[PDB]
């Protein structure tokens, strides 16, 4: 769920408020996404959106009322690394992996502030 | 919270249903506890009860409506080891440590089935 993804990104980027910094960035970072990623961060968000789309196709996820934004799963941050828990059921474990991969991708690419609150004419 | 402690013990003892196996055992394992531990497992439960008592004394815990049984915290099981998350606030982190120590103590001591549903005359 979104709260865990928030905690994951802070795990890798301790100076960020993820819901502020990485919301509404580029064509993909944020609810929705369309068109060509504007940079590498946006491309991280595109992969993550595609991972969420693949999760919602799985039979395990289809059974659950919860969607990837509200489906709580368990993970730990320890020494700035993320580990998804073996206690997670198949759906929540796939989502945890999506989010972990996105948090790592976020920490390894440039942040271009001029893509912040990008006017969606560009997408 | 109790759900996480359940998952923790299964992390170390994958064949157990912890809420069945380690509830109502000896003088301490279970809600309450008094008197002298009947064996080492019961002693694990006494330490854990004392750790919960110490947690409820902390200013961080005193602020929270939640008690150690309902206070959800985050942790992961991975390769049968437990890691409490850096995302945990001070109260939830102390509780996570109590529970982790108890799960480990449980996996390292004998289980004496004859102490199961011990008649509390003995305590
Ligand atoms: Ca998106
Ligand atoms: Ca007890």
């Amino acid at each position: 769920a979104l709260w865990q993804f928030n905690g994951m990104i802070k795990c890798k980027i301790p100076s960020s408020e993820p819901l502020l910094d990485f919301n509404n960035y580029g064509c993909y970072c944020g609810l929705g996404g369309s068109g060509t990623p504007v940079d590498d961060l946006d491309r991280c968000c595109q992969t993550h959106d595609n991972c969420y789309k693949q999760a919602m196709k799985l039979d395990s996820c289809k059974v659950l009322v919860d969607n990837p934004y509200t489906n709580n799963y368990s993970y730990s941050c320890s020494n700035n690394e993320i580990t998804c828990s073996s206690e997670n059921n198949a759906c929540e474990a796939f989502i945890c992996n999506c989010d972990r991969n996105a948090a790592i991708c976020f920490s390894k690419v440039p942040y271009n502030k001029e893509h912040k609150n990008l006017d969606k004419k560009n997408c």
